[PDB]
């Protein structure tokens, strides 16, 4: 009766089964995300070749959040660190606007989330989208960075350990999804 | 601290030696405890069955705070998130206003598997409860869970109206304060069952 | 191109070789550990006897902070619980104002650990213009003798390089300092 993590993978491995079009794929399942979630706007971003991506999927809830979708941003966007963490920890991101700190989860039992100081750039960034609250979970295609989940929240929010294991369960069972579209388009 | 906290697990005891109802006992302690911890306001908070709560005991220094005693609070000041941490990992939790972040220690914790104690850890708290506190005056809330056997029986409240910085050794004492509680607990049920 | 932590500690080495009075090592030395940390304020604080303390070697951008040489701080700036944590775990602490923050790092034999940090040091750094903070302390053998520390201005973020490397410079000045006692034994 309510959306649970489970209920979005089987439905997302169903998709899979059919051999539904990968874009498809992306676009239903980030709507589901953002139900399971309860958040203003969530969206897939995919990465181009040379580091700058593309918002690929959007849900929305009620108008309450800009729309970015078909939207190009620069690699200067996340920095080489903070791509380091992406590509060698497949590090999860939680961004708390309000006390100015972003916790971060390596998936590597390192999965107590550590809080620090977050960098004035990145804040000021999310401050002018009118976030105050992010969550981001890279996308994996085999061992290459695909893109990126991505969770965001007009309202300051708590996110908890649960939260970033269903967002690291949905971006688990979409690199399978990618990665079998691959497969079967030669 | 370390002299002190001794000291007031021997009050605590001498009392149960000596046969004291147990409100009695919980009365006379919290007065101990303030002057331990040396903060503006502590109370002991006991749980009903459906999880609402009453100010039991507190002990205040020069009225600083209005009293809260025979208040009572509904469950929903404490939501089934919070709730479970207190009762699955025995949390002590550490409120700092200024910084808008909460510290969060468990004695034993992780389901079903091996439960480990900790370090303090620091993560965004609620803006709820943030507001909850602000309302009241309370710029740090210092709290530990007393449990009876395995049921969550109350809590050890610690408010001070001025910010402050709270190390392992205080949160050391509370727990101790907390483990004799329960003892005074377990006794009196068993002598009234 | 540019400094490295190696180059500094080859310099160091050099300086020993030279058997220059220790002073004069360390005042040669911190200009470098300035420009290599890029921050506005380095100075070498040498604890006395009683607990008490000098800044007795210090290198600043632009004047960008005011001069603290020469001057004496007294034993109750650094407190016993503070100071137990420089003894017993060679912590090394970033302070960050604008989070009201204070990140510790022990060397041990585990990550930064970010906390509230006392209003008291926060109102300290404050008055000094301060609103980024980096300590590591000094040892000779076992004995705890000064502090590296770093102060900024601005905010900004600290990274595990950036302990590295004072983690690297102090134990050289370490190095330093023995083999001064060694050569001025009677
Ligand atoms: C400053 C002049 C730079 C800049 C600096 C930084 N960005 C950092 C992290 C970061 N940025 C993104 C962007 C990504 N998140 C979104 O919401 C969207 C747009 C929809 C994009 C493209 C991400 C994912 C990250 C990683 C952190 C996170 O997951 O939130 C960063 C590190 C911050 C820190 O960890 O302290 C810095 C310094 N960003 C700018 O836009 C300008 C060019
Ligand atoms: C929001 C609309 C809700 C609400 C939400 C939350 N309360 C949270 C934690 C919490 N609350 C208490 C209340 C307890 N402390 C006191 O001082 C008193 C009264 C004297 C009482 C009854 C406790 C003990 C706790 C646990 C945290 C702690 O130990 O301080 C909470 C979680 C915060 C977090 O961990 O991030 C939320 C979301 N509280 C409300 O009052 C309204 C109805
Ligand atoms: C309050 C009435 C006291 C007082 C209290 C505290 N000082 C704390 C930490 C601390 N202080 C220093 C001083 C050192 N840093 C400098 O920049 C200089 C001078 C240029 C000096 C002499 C250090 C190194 C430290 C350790 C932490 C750090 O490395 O930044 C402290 C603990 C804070 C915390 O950990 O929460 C307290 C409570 N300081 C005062 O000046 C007055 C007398």
């Amino acid at each position: 009766v309510s959306l649970n993590q489970e209920s979005v993978l089987r439905r997302i491995t169903a998709r899979i089964r059919q051999s539904l079009e990968l874009e498809d794929i992306i676009t239903a399942t980030t709507a589901e995300v953002r139900a399971l979630l309860g958040t203003d706007r969530v969206m897939i971003y995919k990465f181009h070749p040379d580091g700058s991506g593309q918002v690929i999927a959007e849900s929305i809830h009620e108008n309450r959040l800009p729309s970015l979708l078909g939207l190009n941003f620069p690699a200067d966007d996340i920095p080489p660190q903070a791509r380091e963490l992406l590509v060698k920890s497949k590090v999860r991101s939680i961004v708390d606007v309000a006390t100015g700190m972003i916790g971060q989860s390596p998936v590597h039992i390192s999965e107590d989330i550590c809080y620090r100081p977050v960098d004035s750039c990145h804040v000021e960034y999310l401050t002018a989208m009118g976030v105050k609250s992010s969550v981001v979970a890279p996308i994996f295609c085999q061992d290459e960075l695909w893109g990126l989940l991505v969770s965001h929240h007009s309202e300051n929010r708590t996110v908890s350990e649960d939260e970033l294991e269903a967002m690291q369960m949905i971006v688990d069972q979409l690199a399978v999804a990618i990665a079998q579209s691959h497969l079967e388009h030669h």
